[PDB]
C-alpha cells in the first residue's frame, strides 16, 4: 500500500525533501471571483467547476492528470466564515495554478450553508491529495511540492490578515499551521499525528 511505502522510506523521503529548492507555483489570474463561483458548471484553468444544489460546496476537479490511487490524505482550511470570500480570492491563484499538486478541492458556498442551515466554523476548504505515481507511491518530489503548496496557502492567508476559523474535531495540525489541518478518512487525533504523511508535512 501507499502507507507501507511511506513507513519504509520515511527517513529517505524526508532527507530528499529537506534538501530540495523552494517550489515555484505559477499562479492563475484568469480565474473566477467568489461570487462567480456561486459559475454553476464551467471550466477554469483545466479545473471542472461544479455547483449543484445537493451540498454546500463548489467542487473543482482538474480534467487531468497524479496517477496513483487515493490513500485518504486530505487537508482542510479553516477561516472565519465572514472572510471566506477574501480567503477564496487570496488563494485562487494557487488553487487554480497549473503547478498545484492538488487536482481536486472544494470551497463552501456561503449562500447554500445558510439555506441548508449548516454551521460554518471551519473546513471551508477541502484539499484532496493522491499519490502521483502509478504504483500509488508518493514521490519525494511530489510530497515536497505538496508541503510547499500547503505552506504557501498558510502564508497567503496570514499575509492577507484572514482571521482563522475552528479546526475540525477530527483533524490535527502543528502549532505553526493557523488555517490548515490534516486528516485521513481511511484511518483518535493521537494516531493521526503519527501518520508518516502528516509528519513529513510538518517536521
Amino acid at each position: 500500500s501507499t502507507n507501507k511505502h511511506l513507513k519504509n522510506n520515511f527517513n529517505s523521503l524526508h532527507n530528499q525533501m529537506r534538501k530540495m529548492p523552494v517550489s515555484h507555483f505559477k499562479e492563475a489570474l484568469d480565474v473566477p471571483d467568489y461570487s462567480g463561483m456561486r459559475g454553476f458548471f464551467a471550466m477554469s484553468q483545466g479545473f471542472q467547476l461544479n455547483n449543484h444544489g445537493y451540498d454546500v460546496f463548489i467542487h473543482a476537479r482538474r480534467e487531468s492528470p497524479s496517477q496513483g490511487k487515493f490513500a485518504g490524505d486530505k487537508f482542510h482550511i479553516s477561516v472565519l466564515r465572514d472572510m471566506v470570500p477574501q480567503a477564496f480570492q487570496a488563494l485562487s491563484g494557487l488553487l487554480f495554478s497549473e503547478d498545484s499538486p492538488v487536482d481536486k478541492w472544494k470551497v463552501t458556498d456561503m449562500e447554500k450553508v445558510v439555506q441548508q442551515a449548516r454551521v460554518s466554523l471551519g473546513a471551508q476548504f477541502t484539499l484532496y491529495i493522491k499519490p502521483d505515481q502509478e504504483n500509488s507511491q508518493y514521490s519525494a518530489s511530489f510530497l515536497h511540492k505538496t508541503r510547499q503548496f500547503i505552506e504557501c496557502l498558510e502564508s497567503r492567508l496570514s499575509e492577507n490578515g484572514v482571521i482563522s476559523g475552528q479546526c475540525p474535531e477530527s483533524d490535527v495540525h502543528p502549532e505553526n499551521w493557523k488555517y490548515l489541518s490534516y486528516r485521513n478518512e481511511l484511518r483518535q487525533r493521537q494516531a493521526l499525528r503519527e501518520e508518516p504523511f502528516y509528519r513529513l508535512m510538518t517536521e
